[PDB]
């Protein structure tokens, strides 16, 4: 009767995708989270820190919530049958199917985005309509029980959707004070729309690598679909 | 490399895992840092959530630090009477570049004897117990007092982050961080400040931190006369 949810954890990842929502999620009550790998033990994020699995696929338990973060390691992630397989498994009758930035393109991958609404992070934004999806410049989508998150820090926005989903908005507003989370940013560069032209070029040049080659994973990806 | 920045986080049971996680992803993207998570060893610490994270270094081996930054969470009440704690962050924060916090880390910053005549912040629901560590009790998300930058409840860690990137480096690499992180948050509630939630859920709140209050009142007392004599 507990609220089950469960965060992909995966070599490569990029921690704050997860650790945002978790900490807002576990805040509530009767609710359980789950860390799942294919083994339990210590799973190492892109800058380094190191996190901890909690379950293996084999013992995770029905998810009421599956959320897929984002980061380096879902290029290995679009090209996994096993872990693909354990996504469509607990995606089915989950209540809500969630990922946070890139996680979106393992949903994809997973043919979970066909003819839905989603969105990813901005500099891989290209990548959703190659595997399905009907690509919305928004920074949380909804559609059904769908819901992705756009980039990174837009993980704390999704998990205080979905805690209000989950419960009610009173709930949500609880956490979101308990959170003080009024955020006042130093500066107006989040989006491509906002930031100054010469940090867009320069984010731009440097995800460029990454994006050709999550271009053609992409496209082996969207052809496996198909075939 | 042998060059870097290097930026230590205190990190200890009980912890409010993303005070230290929201603050570290941001920093770690900066060019060429060393992140380093401090405890009397090295191992598993569990965060006040559950969070296993897991600690590079002891007191005694980190390396000198440019900065220091304390975490809040329910583990501070031990931390504001832990002598061996207290110490190690008086050392680091005579050469540090930068001594921070966040939320009620600056609590511990005050019973190591940090915060006497400057501005400063910590949660909302703990914000009376600054003054009695001798701090100027600031209501804002990130206070700047010199070399000394705390930041608000939980999440301000992200705003404090990128406020601390812009001294480190320049503002042009904290915008950046800003936009390759995608970092615009858009909340769907306003209820993250107790001058904006509804009424009943800025008591419902304060109805539940009561106990905890009371009890940090006394630890922060019994750390002041420490400081006093």
């Amino acid at each position: 009767m507990a609220v089950q949810i469960g965060f992909l954890l995966f070599p490569e990842v990029q921690q704050l995708d997860l650790t945002g929502p978790h900490d807002v999620l576990a805040s509530l009550p009767d609710v359980q989270v789950h860390l799942i790998w294919k083994e339990p033990g210590p799973v190492v994020a892109s800058s380094g820190l190191v996190l901890q699995a909690t379950t293996s696929f084999a013992d995770c338990p029905p998810l009421d919530v599956i959320c897929i973060p984002g980061g380096t390691g879902v290029g290995a992630l679009m090209e996994d049958p096993q872990a693909l397989a354990f996504i469509r498994q607990q995606a089915a009758r989950a209540r809500y199917v969630t990922s946070v930035c890139t996680g979106s393109l393992v949903l994809g991958a997973a043919g979970l985005l066909q003819g839905k609404r989603a969105t990813t992070h901005w500099a891989y934004h290209e990548l959703l309509a190659p595997l399905g999806a009907i690509p919305v410049h928004e920074r949380v989508v909804r559609d059904g029980n769908l819901l992705t998150g756009a980039g990174i820090t837009a993980g704390i926005d999704f998990a205080l959707t979905l805690a209000a989903e989950l419960f009610d908005a009173a709930t949500a507003q609880r956490v979101q004070l308990q959170l003080e989370y009024a955020p006042a940013p130093p500066f107006n560069a989040g989006s491509p729309d906002t930031a100054p032209a010469s940090v867009v070029q320069q984010a731009r040049q440097r995800a460029a690598d990454s994006l050709h080659k999550r271009r053609e994973i992409t496209l082996r990806a969207a052809a496996r679909l198909a075939a």
